[PDB]
């Protein structure tokens, strides 16, 4: 059809997986700080940083995660890494 294109949709909502509307951390791992407050104690900031990545996600700055925010699978091989791991 040719609807796709490299921008947005037109909607483009301003909440993601990729970045928690919340805590802005929880994306990524586990709804475990969205529960306690962020004002008793709110997160410090990562000075070191490296491959700075699209947005402000830290583990991708290792191997991107896109595949989250995307509902479509990849559906890539998992490839020699993610598995022989020790447990
Ligand atoms: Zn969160
Ligand atoms: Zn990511």
């Amino acid at each position: 059809m040719g609807a796709p294109v490299p921008y947005p949709d037109p909607l483009e909502p301003r909440g993601g997986k990729h970045i928690c509307a919340i805590c802005g951390n929880n994306a990524e791992d586990y709804k475990h700080t969205d529960m306690d407050l962020t004002y008793t104690d709110r997160d410090y900031k990562n000075c070191e940083s490296y491959h700075k990545c699209s947005d402000l996600c830290q583990y991708c700055r290792y191997q991107k995660d896109l595949a989250i925010h995307h509902q479509h699978h990849h559906g890539g091989s998992m490839g020699m890494s993610g598995s022989g791991t020790g447990y």
